[PDB]
């Protein structure tokens, strides 16, 4: 680690509406005030800002300012700006107008050298002794913005991930059950198609699944709702399975989901005539003209579904709620999840297109993490005592995620273990992000869950096998009678 | 102005034997096909052997020139040692005869077009290939499609009514989903025509997908699937959607590349600006493959694709409620009944004729069962031969005395179209045919609160029964 200070170097001027070379005495005065009294103030000890020069021209009062992580320039520069005008106003009759940059400086420790990329407001960067300097490009609407903090953000951000956060994954175990034999070793992907449960869509990673497949679903659904859900109180709801760039600004979703991510356009017009090329050109030569298409419809406004519980949030967003209505505990099976998966074809082990119940819980700290372990509880119960599967939990501070991972038997003894359900204590991130308040004024905390029913499938089923002869009793009973294929000829 | 359709041709092959077989084909070869003598002649004749030949409606002139690739490699070939390599044009016109002057289109293969006297005269770049593949033929198609439309075609869809239930008392008045906004029931998603719904809205959604499972996907034998939502163009082309669905789909693109060093720009962009760049990322994803499900149906249809159904497993009947439709509605703000993000089971089934329109019958007698008995609702079934649609209407009383009745049940008998399109057979060898109904359960909310209110004491005891207690919401200070 690099040891050198954060510093942040201002020259800049304030806009007059005429020369105020004669209040040069009050002037002066403020500032070596402003240096031990104002620019302190939301610092800790020498370590407020501090104005280094000043000079004066015909309409402009110009300075240098430093500063630290506290009181940083592009927030000092008003706090005198706003000095400088009731000082100026009442007796000496003058007024402060606007405030022009003319250079702004930051200086962050790091290690490592970084690649320079096309940033924002960001005009040069150099590598200096013991970090990074960065000339930015930036006005004074820019500064009231807070850019230079984002900016200072991201750097650290990246200055991070290109030293530290370099481990693949980092794994904590936390439970893991007595191993079991294994007497069932087939892909059950390979075997779902050979018997007739499922077939490809025509979609990328993408599943049709026949009568027997789409029973093993619902019977995975109804021990959920039954052993999990009403048990400990849920309610349904219905979230939206578009979701709009608002919903991923506010969840932090937008800071680099992309990758992963399909996107959803909508039509720019409704109009048939703007459309009538279209269907001309596919009439005529059998192929859908999708080069054209693009043209022809809006930038997007967002994706489909990623991770399902964020646009539940715009409905609680803006809101306060009382202390009488938390914890909020409320779920949704409403529809489908899409995710751009890894090149190559997989099984229903790692889909472009899943089927996902979410659970969300919303509430103090306390009751969050309360809730948190009900559903580990309840968990367990299912795993061990209805599926009666081999698995494992582990965790990758109460906020983050819990991870539970099961053997696929056909990847062999060294085989990478799957994960198929999460619990997720998220923190504040979510109220704080849709701005939701709690009464009583106390920090509001929420979790989540997401049961991926494909997950569960290939682990039940690698494990089990497609006879229910085999299966476990207690989930057996939950099944009924299997239902018959589409045979073919 | 009255003109007759006719087809011109300017192209050469890549001298006293082939003078007398041009005066022979003219007479003899080019006349068979056409009834009273329209068949194709030669007027210019050019030593590469270039020809222009002209034509009517048959024997085409694009038909015309393999039948003198035949002729003029037995002529020439063993006699003057000649092998011929292909063909290329020089020309291609084609005039169609046309009632009014007809809109400028940009159309593929069609270099340029305009109006003539007695109808449009267009230009074409097509080679031998283009021919071959019957480019011309399709191009003609097209434009005496849309000749008929500027003559006749005019926006109307058809109404005749089979069943309408007798008036009721309609006490409750208000837009349901006013009175659900009001009373905390649900609220607008963020997307355009989208809503979230809160316990208690979700509550009666999942009553009736309840009803529909009992009272009519049980008893009638049908057996749940999992349809893909993500539909692609191969799938739409298949089901006909491909033809003109395009003003109304949710398009979806996937990233060009997963290479996070591709996205990184934008989201550097987002992260400095906190306003995500929608035009940056345009550029940055690829074509559409697709949109996002808009009749739920099609895309089970590869199920079956390419397949031969022993006829021990007809009639196939299956539904679907894995997810969300999207539509680009028109008009502006609208409540649940239109929106552009909805929730259906779709019921599909498959069978010969006879049991197609069987299957019909069945749901038909358990929707009235479910309507009379069950929602205790005011409606009404209209027909839009056997293969067409029957639409289930309701009043809405807040729409008052005159209002517009809502469509909020289909039943649609499709004859062959998907087994033909999709290429799905039977062993026997007898046509398949197929129907499916989408039930709306946003529809059926719309029409239900309407008539019935939002006060549980006012709903059918049958309802009630099946409801349970109705959960309480979220409530905010
Ligand atoms: N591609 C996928 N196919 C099927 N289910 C998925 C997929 N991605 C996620 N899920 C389900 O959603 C749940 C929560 O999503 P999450 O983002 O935690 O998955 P993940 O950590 O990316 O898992 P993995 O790294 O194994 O893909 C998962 O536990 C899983 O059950
Ligand atoms: N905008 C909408 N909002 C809510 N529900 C809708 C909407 N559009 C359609 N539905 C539901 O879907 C059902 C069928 O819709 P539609 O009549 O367009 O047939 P389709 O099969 O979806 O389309 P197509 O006939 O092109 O195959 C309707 O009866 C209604 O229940
Ligand atoms: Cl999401
Ligand atoms: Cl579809
Ligand atoms: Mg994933
Ligand atoms: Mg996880
Ligand atoms: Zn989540
Ligand atoms: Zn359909």
């Amino acid at each position: 680690g690099s040891h050198m200070k954060l510093q942040f170097n201002l020259k800049a001027y304030f806009k007059t509406s005429a020369d105020p070379t004669p209040a040069k005495d009050a002037i002066a005065a403020l500032f070596e005030e402003a240096n031990s009294t104002l620019l302190t103030r939301g610092a800790p000890e020498g370590q407020g800002a501090k104005v280094t020069e000043w000079k004066l021209g015909e309409d402009r009062i110009e300075l240098t300012l430093q500063s630290g992580r506290y009181v940083r320039v592009h927030d000092a520069i008003f706090r005198l700006r706003k000095q400088l005008a009731e000082a100026l106003g009442k007796k000496y009759k003058i007024g402060i107008r606007g405030i022009e940059v003319e250079s702004f400086i930051i200086k962050v420790p790091a290690d490592h050298e970084l690649r320079m990329l096309k940033v924002p407001y960001i005009k040069s960067m150099e590598n200096i002794e013991g970090g990074i300097q960065l000339e930015l490009e930036v006005g004074e609407a820019e500064m009231k913005n807070r850019v230079p903090d984002r900016i200072l953000t991201l750097l650290e951000e990246k200055i991070e991930a290109a030293q530290y956060g370099a481990k693949a994954e980092h794994w904590n175990l936390l439970w893991q059950r007595e191993p079991m034999e294994h007497p069932f070793k087939e892909d059950p992907t390979q075997a779902m198609m050979k018997e007739g449960w499922l077939k490809r869509g025509s979609s990328r990673g993408q599943w049709i699944h026949g009568p027997q497949s789409a029973r093993i679903f619902r019977t995975f659904e109804k021990i959920v709702l039954e052993e999990l859900l009403e048990p400990l109180g849920y309610r349904e709801m219905i979230f939206p399975k578009l979701v709009t760039w608002e919903v991923w600004m506010k969840s932090g979703h937008a800071k680099g989901v992309y990758p992963e991510i399909y996107y959803v356009c909508p039509p720019q017009t409704r109009d048939p005539d703007y459309w009538e090329e279209v269907a001309d050109y596919y009439k005529v030569t059998h192929e859908v003209p999708t080069k054209l298409i693009k043209e022809k419809i809006a930038e997007p406004i967002g994706g489909m579904c990623y991770a399902q519980c964020p646009p539940f949030w715009m409905y609680v967003a803006g809101e306060t709620l009382p202390n009488e209505e938390i914890p909020v505990k409320v779920f949704d099976r409403s529809g489908t999840s899409h995710r751009y998966e890894s090149g190559g074809i997989h099984g229903i082990e790692r889909v472009d297109e899943f089927h996902r119940i979410e659970i969300v819980w919303i509430g103090t700290k306390e009751e969050v993490l309360k809730c948190a372990e009900e559903l580990h509880d309840r968990y367990m119960h299912i795993f061990n005592d209805i599926l009666d599967i081999e698995w494992r939990k582990a965790r990758v501070n109460t906020v983050g995620t819990t991870d539970y991972e099961a053997c696929l038997p056909y990847r062999g003894p060294d085989g990478e273990w799957l994960e198929f359900q999460n619990v997720s204590i998220n923190g504040d991130k979510y109220p704080k992000g849709f701005n939701v308040k709690l009464q009583s004024g106390d920090e509001l905390w929420s979790g989540c869950s997401g049961v991926g029913l494909e997950r569960w499938a290939a682990v039940f089923l690698a494990q089990k096998g497609l006879d229910p002869a085999n299966w476990p009793e207690e989930f057996r009973n939950r099944v009924g009678e299997m239902p018959k294929g589409i045979r073919f000829l």
